[PDB]
């Protein structure tokens, strides 16, 4: 099988961290910044890593059964289809959100509905946040019971003076959590390409969430199950009307994309209607032409 | 030609933001539907309001403006580019769950403070004019400016009534055409998802990833129908035969008293061959 990437323009691609559409590419202000996102992670051969699910509609979702303690309430987590979550070789159930170090606000419904079926579960990333072992605590102004299924609606700071940094991941343990490994900028002047989406972040530097692979790229790799035939895949980002090559990018086997950004610029200066196309297999050391 | 190499339970609904729970046929197997989302030809032509991504499904974006009785939205496309009242029934991705109230959770696309969410309560009555590019709402919050959001739940238009999610809206005073069962014992296959419906699952005719697959591929149609096998991914056994039509829907011949609702929900659809219109399917379920 021959490796391809989706024939879909950037703006029709979904974020792999939050339920939203991609609106631009960028590079990090610190081009040496290392990330360890647990969603949007998939090898070129189609191996899912971390908590990464297959579908865009599994991204940043939570399902579980409500339980009561002396102190309050929690969810005993299940997979999103309701099957049992077993602590094995994943940080959390598939699709579980990976926006670290902040409060989450998750809108859920009970899976004969009457009145208002929604509950907003407010979740702190403090001590009883133990998704790896299979439970989290929440508070809610509503009264959720039983089998609740929902989606991350918005995020806010853990404490009043603080901010939300969407570039961080949670601490899944309460303990080895089987995390997808860190991603380093791989040298040769290359910077990791991040795909950004608008998302309601309260007290963030911006209201945007980065990811390292568009969700449709993930499912494409899973479907295709293609053999890696080189150290990197050279891609062109192409204008779909003129077929002009707008810039060179490298797609690495571990499942992320790089470019060489022009000083003070980068892929954030490119049109957002282009399509990535596989060009050829290249050596790890292939030197890219600068973009932006 | 290929269809997505992905088990059914990892496929998304194309009419609501939810995962596929199961397949079924309609109780009345001659029932005609006209869904506006989840519609795409085999060659990759989007129809109705159907978008490419599962994260565009059943979403609304617009600018808040003042109406006679309160507030409304002047619609835009989901990416914030202007909506033109033209050939589509509405902005791409606009919900198509007809004849009911909608409850849509939105945020202001901006710096945020406090509670950034508004729930827009939308009735499909006189001012509901999505083709022209406007709808009205009531809300217990105070949304302003550029609001982007997703359908959260639905309820009855009036007290005592029931929600029928098999209906589509009236878009106002290029609708995707109806899907007719083709005859010969074949029944349209509907893909069902759990979704919060007060006083009622939501059906669709193509899982969303089938749509992006067709768009992505731009495959030539080389026969009158595509014969698909539904395969157990763990034993690799063929669990049943289905036909995929060029206009973009799927059929089976359901066994009497049964049907694809009796099949496991973790199987994978696989293209087998091109067949003629009247290729007779082995019954399933
Ligand atoms: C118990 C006590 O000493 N104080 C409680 C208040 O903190 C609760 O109201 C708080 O109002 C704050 C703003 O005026 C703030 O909204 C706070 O939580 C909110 O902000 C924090 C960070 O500062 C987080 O971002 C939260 O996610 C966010 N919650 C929202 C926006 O809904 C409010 O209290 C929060 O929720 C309570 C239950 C506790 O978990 C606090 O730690 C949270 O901060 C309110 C309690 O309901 O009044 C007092 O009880
Ligand atoms: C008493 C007062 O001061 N004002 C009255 C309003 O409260 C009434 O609003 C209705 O409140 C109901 C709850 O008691 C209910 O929420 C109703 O809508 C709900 O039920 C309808 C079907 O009957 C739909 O299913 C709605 O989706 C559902 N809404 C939910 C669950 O949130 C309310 O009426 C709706 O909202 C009002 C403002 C109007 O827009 C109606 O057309 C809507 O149906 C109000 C009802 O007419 O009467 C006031 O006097």
């Amino acid at each position: 099988r021959q490796l391809t990437v989706p024939n879909i323009p950037l703006n029709n691609l979904a974020n792999s961290r939050v339920p939203a559409m991609i609106n631009k590419m960028t590079v990090s202000t610190d081009q040496n910044q290392v990330v360890q996102f647990q969603n949007g992670r998939c090898t070129l051969e189609g191996q899912l890593l971390g908590t990464t699910p297959v579908s865009a509609s599994q991204v940043a979702r939570i399902r579980g059964k409500v339980f009561s303690t002396a102190s309050g309430k929690g969810l005993n987590l299940t997979e999103l289809d309701g099957t049992p979550y077993h602590a094995f070789e994943s940080p959390a159930p598939l699709g579980f959100p990976d926006i670290g170090a902040c409060d989450w606000h998750v809108s859920t419904f009970k899976v004969n509905l009457s009145g208002d079926p929604m509950s907003r579960l407010d979740v702190k990333q403090n001590a009883p946040f133990a998704p790896h072992l299979g439970s989290i605590e929440f508070t809610s102004d509503q009264d959720p019971t039983g089998d609740q299924l929902g989606t991350l609606a918005w995020v806010s700071p853990s404490t009043s003076g603080a901010r939300v940094d969407p570039w961080k991941i949670p601490s899944y343990g309460s303990e080895s959590t089987h995390l997808a490994p860190p991603i380093f900028p791989p040298g040769f002047g290359e910077a990791i390409v991040y795909f950004m989406s608008d998302f309601p972040i309260v007290s963030g530097n911006t209201a945007q969430v980065p990811c390292t692979l568009p969700q449709e790229f993930v499912s494409h790799f899973v479907e295709q199950q293609a053999p890696v035939r080189g150290e990197a895949a050279l891609l062109h980002y192409v204008d779909p009307d003129t077929h002009r090559n707008l810039g060179e990018f490298k797609l690495y086997p571990d499942g992320f994309i790089t470019c060489v950004p022009n000083t003070g610029g980068g892929p954030q200066n490119l049109p957002t209607n282009g399509v990535f196309v596989f060009s050829s297999w290249v050596s790890r050391y292939y030197q890219l032409k600068p973009v932006g």
